[PDB]
């Protein structure tokens, strides 16, 4: 008995693998993966066998692959014995029976087009599936990869990679047919109740774990958000808050995302990326006028900015959407004497963002690149205290800009998908203006919570296996960071699940 | 062949297990652990065998244990058949007959005093060791647990638990004699270099991993600091900084500690706990006069408070140790016009700490319990910008006080052990003044680094297997939080490794 794995690079949605006898794409690193996964063997005196159909054998030039043995499935090709690295069989079945019991062969790989993929799964010959999900769908395919049978479960999903602005994943699918430590920890959990901290951070149950079959291969960094949801649904304490909608809350959580090879925009739900940007540039410009977002069809600050809400918190003297000194005011005019949203605050206050950009490129290894928004002297004047209170930035030795954010209160479901992408765009903006590349984004959270009217919505989101992250590139290089416009943003390869409506708690 | 494990509760240093025919302590949760570990079986029609010496059989009243079979090793006790739950053997070797003959026994446990522990290890009869390390050493013992032979390696170390102000651990020692995901992840790391985020966060090598045999049982929360050291020594980028001493730096790390059942004071080195307190109460009183610490034999702010250093950073107008508006000033007088360290700042500024204590007990579920020290309007006047910039506090549903701290720059080796205990004491002080209990402490770190002159020292610290955390209790309840004194603090059960001298980078 030996192992028979499928290697395939297919589209993310329709599972397309070819067009007009060739690939729909040219990804160098993906072919390198095919090379390394098919050469992976234990015995140096053995070789791996690569099974492929004739039309696929034509697409690779009918030339052998080093250190491997190509098995071509063809009804017409002559069974030439002159080439030992290429053998022909009349059907797929006689090429599995012959490869196994052939001690010179260690592993078997199926990789030969739709006709071979489809008949290898229908006849139950395949043990593993190496899938490369490529985020390209608005093009034309003519050969597809069959739908993965239910007998297979995913066990690994890599981080999203980027080649020529094309996002792709790497997944492993297995066919589903030390313990003394686990016993002792369970016994200690019975003796001590909540006294054992492990019981206060119980591992989420399978019913609330997104794609629970991926146990050890949760490399895709959207799991940093999906698993935080699961940890809240498992350990969240039911608590009241300033609004009429209670939450399930835990304390002290973190999420980290890559920004070099992808953009952390959630794929399990269509995230309103346009509104995220318009709010971010609204912060950068130092603007606290809530109408300037409503004038651009962005209504995320209408609830916390209505006349009825402001009178409720004792700010009835403000205009209809005068949010007061908040994120935008503290970034550009810290400790500035706020009057109204119509006054001219040029020069007043401490321009943190300007000093940040100046310090990022003049003293890159300075570990004080800090942008804060928590000003106790102005909290009473704010329509809402800052949720993302403090961010720190870091220039790596390879000229990348990483970002750390501390968030005191995190509305998973509404605020969190925005904060993940918002500070991701901000770091990219800071990276271009300072002449660096994007690095990493880590979000440290205080009150990570889920509003009780988001439960059926967020549980629906957990039922969706993540897709590769999109790409975010800028159309032009900007002089000043304030000059960014929405038209200057290109969102490449974003194929999310349908949007999920969730009401905001005012 | 069947499993033979040792269950023992011994002292932390001298490994004392008894005195005058009884235990040196009375810990209820430990006996329950003995009960659950010796009753844990797979077959319901089988029983576990507990081997013990005669003197131990006397200490438990010569009465059977439910659902188990006691095996007494005695040269004088008659081999009476009237009790089926108690059997006597003339030597330890002839009592290991449960492996061969008596199939009715599923597991074997040795737990019967020094004479039985010592010759059971000398004759290589033991497979596992369940160790309960009790932090009691300045008392009298007369029977000890033998030194664990090198053939055993620790595989688990629980968090520190507390019973009647006594700290204890739980450890497992083993006798030393699918991987398709790991291959795929390794290959992806060869294709993409630093592009794969996993390669920028490499798992530390065994040569720098503290107690590397404990792979899956790193529950003791001192590992949250020791593994951060290893994570820095593995991925730390060599970088220059404001001092003449370069560091190995990574970005975006976190440590979380329990405070309910223990106090996070590092045991791998004798940490100057008194200096940590005297600095913290110095912060609480709003004091920025560096002499008040030197007058109390606390010299941690002497380097950043020399006349030569102050002139170097452009503060030559200050007195010898006028550190300027820092942690203490921003906590009690935020946005206060600082003059010198001799002026009376009573009433000026925003007293965050007073508002924090006021809001903590009046609005416990308010997710805005934030104490910040990052004031950009005053950074230029500070002798050193705040390293621990922002802390948030959280009241759990069971009336516990958890704490989150964001630290922009973390000197592992000097500042970090201080920052761990400092904010642990601060959270405990806030818990008493507000009427709560200690909860959890999480420290989110930006620039986690190791100064290059701390390398040989921190590698020495990593060679020391951690010991259970101590306990920190207050002698009296205080009226105002400022009234705490060093004599009001009791440090119970702190048995650390010898101190490690490390020079501070000015
Ligand atoms: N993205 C990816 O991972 C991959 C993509 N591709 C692409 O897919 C396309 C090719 O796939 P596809 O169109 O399905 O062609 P195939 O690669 O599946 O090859 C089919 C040929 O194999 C022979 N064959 C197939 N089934 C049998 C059978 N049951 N008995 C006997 N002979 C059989 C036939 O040749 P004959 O007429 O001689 O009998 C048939 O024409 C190309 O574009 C290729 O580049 C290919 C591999 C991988
Ligand atoms: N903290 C913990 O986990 C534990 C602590 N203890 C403590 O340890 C103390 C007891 O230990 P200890 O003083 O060493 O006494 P032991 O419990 O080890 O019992 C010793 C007796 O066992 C018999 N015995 C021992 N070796 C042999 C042998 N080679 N052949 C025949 N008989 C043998 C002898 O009894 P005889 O005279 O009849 O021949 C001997 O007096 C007590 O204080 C007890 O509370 C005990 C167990 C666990
Ligand atoms: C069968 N076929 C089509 C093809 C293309 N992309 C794929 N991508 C994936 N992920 N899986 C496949 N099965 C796959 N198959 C192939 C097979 C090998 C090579 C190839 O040139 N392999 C070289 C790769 C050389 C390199 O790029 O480093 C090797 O050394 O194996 C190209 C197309
Ligand atoms: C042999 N002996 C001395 C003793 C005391 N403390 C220890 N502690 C540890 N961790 N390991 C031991 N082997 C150990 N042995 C014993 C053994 C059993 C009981 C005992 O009362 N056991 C009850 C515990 C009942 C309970 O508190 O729930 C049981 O059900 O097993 C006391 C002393
Ligand atoms: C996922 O589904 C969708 C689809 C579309 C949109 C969209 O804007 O088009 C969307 N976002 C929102 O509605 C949204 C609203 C407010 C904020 C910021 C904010 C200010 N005050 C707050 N108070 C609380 N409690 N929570 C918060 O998040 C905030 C962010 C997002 C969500
Ligand atoms: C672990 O071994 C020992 C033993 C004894 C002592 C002891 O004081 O007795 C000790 N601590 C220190 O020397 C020490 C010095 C300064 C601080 C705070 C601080 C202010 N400015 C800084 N600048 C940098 N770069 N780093 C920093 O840590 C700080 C904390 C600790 C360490
Ligand atoms: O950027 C934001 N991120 C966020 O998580 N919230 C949510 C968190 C919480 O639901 C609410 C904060 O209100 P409070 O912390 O005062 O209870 O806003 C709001 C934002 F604007
Ligand atoms: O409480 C402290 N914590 C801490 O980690 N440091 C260290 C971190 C770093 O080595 C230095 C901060 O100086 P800077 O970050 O400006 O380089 O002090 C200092 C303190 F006072």
């Amino acid at each position: 008995e030996k192992n028979v794995s499928i290697v395939v690079a297919a589209s993310v949605l329709s599972s397309g693998i070819g067009i007009n006898g060739q690939l729909p794409w040219s990804i160098s690193e993906d072919l390198k993966f095919f090379s390394k996964i098919t050469n992976n063997k234990c015995d140096s005196n053995k070789k791996n066998a690569l099974i492929m159909g004739r039309k696929t054998w034509d697409s690779i030039g009918r030339r052998p692959l080093k250190n491997r043995i190509i098995v071509v499935i063809s009804s017409s090709l002559p069974q030439d014995e002159a080439d030992p690295n290429v053998v022909v069989f009349r059907n797929l079945e006689d090429s599995i029976e012959n490869l196994m019991n052939d001690d010179s062969i260690e592993n078997i790989f199926v990789c030969g087009g739709e006709s071979i993929y489809r008949d290898a799964l229908k006849d139950n010959f395949v043990d593993r599936i190496y899938l490369t999900r490529v985020a390209l769908e608005d093009i034309e395919f003519d050969t597809y990869f069959p739908e993965i049978p239910e007998t297979f479960l995913p066990v690994y999903m890599s981080q999203t990679f980027c080649t020529k602005n094309i996002s792709y994943d790497f997944m492993i699918f297995e066919k589903q047919e030390l313990k003394s430590i686990d016993d002792t920890v369970d016994l200690l959990g019975e003796i001590f109740g909540i006294r054992k901290m492990g019981n206060r951070h119980k591992f989420p149950k399978e019913e609330i774990y997104n794609t629970p079959s991926i146990r050890f291969g949760r490399e895709h960094y959207e799991f940093q958000y999906l698993d935080l949801l699961s940890r809240v649904l498992e350990n969240g304490a039911y608590r009241e808050n300033r609004t009429g909608i209670s939450t399930y809350s835990i304390f002290g959580q973190m999420m980290r995302f890559d920004m070099r090879e992808s953009f952390p925009l959630l794929t399990t739900k269509k995230v309103a990326i346009r509104s995220i940007f318009e709010e971010l540039i609204w912060f950068i410009k130092g603007d606290t006028n809530g109408n300037h977002l409503i004038e651009k069809k962005v209504y995320i600050w209408s609830g916390n900015g209505s006349k009825e809400y402001l009178e409720r918190i004792g700010l009835g003297h403000r205009e209809e959407n005068d949010l007061g000194p908040i994120y935008g005011f503290q970034w550009r005019h810290y400790n500035g004497e706020y009057k109204t949203m119509h006054d001219d605050y040029t020069g007043v206050g401490v321009d943190q963002l300007a000093k940040l950009i100046e310090t990022l490129k003049n003293n890159p290894k300075d570990r004080r690149h800090i942008l804060t928004a928590w000003n106790p002297s102005a909290l009473s004047q704010m329509a809402l205290p800052p949720c993302h209170v403090l961010s720190q930035y870091y220039v790596t030795n390879d000229n990348c800009l990483s970002c750390n954010l501390y968030q005191r209160s995190c509305d998973l479901g509404l605020g969190s998908p925005f904060n993940i992408a918002s500070y991701a765009i901000l770091t990219m903006m800071l990276a271009q203006v300072c002449g660096y590349e994007p690095g990493e984004l880590a979000i440290f959270i205080g009150d990570a919570h889920i509003y009780e009217n988001h439960l059926t919505q967020l549980k629906e989101q957990l039922s969706r296996t993540p897709r590769p992250f999109p790409q975010l590139k800028f159309k032009r290089k900007v002089e000043n960071i304030e000059d960014f416009k929405w038209e200057d943003i290109e969102l490449i390869g974003y194929y999310p699940y349908p949007t999920i409506k969730m009401d905001m708690a005012v």
